């Protein structure tokens, strides 16, 4: 209980998600809202002007502060400028309606703070920083390339969301913020271990930020199980949702028992380990909250 404090994660409305996790908040919450306004500066100053919320919450917590609540504080706020750049990036993917003459308009300048980005990573920590690049490229690359993908389950779907929605690239950033880096061997085994984790956390994600991306497909392509489930399924909006509810709880469960089977097989696990298993636990109590009201998903939590 040094880098933050245990918050009962009984006292929020989950809608009967995030059982047997535990809920942790950054005691530097500032630093991570620090990094926010500073990506936020540096986007307007290179880019254009902002046009949504981020990763800043200041009512259940900062984005960074509650998914990544173990971080070194002195690694705080650079995660979250990065996460901050990627959250409004990654709009600038979805979108639809942006004419090739802005597309060009844009690349130097999303060019400049990516890579500003990771000269910052690199010159903290360089071997962290090189699984943060590697991440970082493949969902963005892997957005951009299948972003249309017609699934036809959301099987299918998932393998190409955990990407899309930059699962591995968090990860990378966690490990980032532990000082922590894994064997060759540990990534082969911790990789099972953590696709359920993964796909909790994008389908969570989809559950919260279905209004929203409605209220944008006008502008912006829709990727998103509630969706699919409709569609697949012929059901409505709240019957659409229960399913996807459930789908949640179920890799809820995996993760939980994937971590059990880890330590049962290939166990007494190094301190090492443990601490990266409760990180990884910490993703998905830290997504669930922070999205029942942030501002990016919740229009009456919005301001300015
Ligand atoms: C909602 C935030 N994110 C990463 C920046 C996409 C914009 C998905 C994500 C959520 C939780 C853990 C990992 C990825
Ligand atoms: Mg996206
Ligand atoms: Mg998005
Ligand atoms: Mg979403
Ligand atoms: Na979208």
């Amino acid at each position: 209980s040094e880098t933050s404090d245990l918050v009962d994660i009984s006292r929020f409305d989950t809608h009967g998600l995030g059982a047997n996790y535990k809920l942790r908040r950054h005691k530097f919450e500032h630093l991570a809202d620090t990094g926010c306004h500073k990506a936020r500066s540096d986007w307007v100053k290179y880019i254009g002007p902002l046009t949504e919320f981020g990763g800043c919450n200041h009512i259940n917590g900062n984005f960074s502060a509650v998914v990544l609540p173990l971080c070194r504080p002195d690694r705080l706020e650079l995660i979250a400028y990065v996460l901050e750049f990627a959250f409004l990036h990654d709009s600038v993917l979805e979108s639809e309606n942006t004419s090739p003459e802005s597309e060009v308009q844009a690349e130097a300048g999303l060019r400049l703070l990516y890579e500003r980005c990771i000269s910052r990573l690199l010159q903290t920590d360089e071997v962290c920083a090189k699984k943060i690049a590697k991440t970082w490229k493949d969902a963005i690359n892997t957005t951009t390339k299948d972003k249309n993908v017609d699934f036809q389950s959301i099987e299918d779907y998932l393998e190409f969301r955990m990407i899309d929605t930059g699962a591995p690239f968090v990860e990378a950033l966690m490990l980032f913020g532990l000082g922590m880096s894994l064997s060759p061997q540990e990534d082969d085994a911790l990789g099972h271990v953590i696709r359920p984790c993964f796909a909790a956390l994008a389908l969570t994600n989809d559950y919260f930020s279905f209004d929203r991306e409605i209220e944008e497909v006008d502008t912006s392509t829709l990727i998103n199980s509630v969706a699919i489930v409709m569609r697949i399924q012929s059901l409505d909006i709240p019957t659409a949702k229960t399913i996807i509810n459930e789908t949640i709880q179920k890799y809820e469960r995996e993760f939980l028992r994937r971590i059990d089977e880890y330590k049962q097989h290939k166990g007494p696990i190094s301190n090492k380990i443990e601490q990266y298993m409760e990180a990884m636990t910490y993703q998905i109590s830290g997504n669930l909250v922070w999205s029942l009201n942030c501002p990016r998903y919740n229009p009456d939590y919005r301001y300015g």
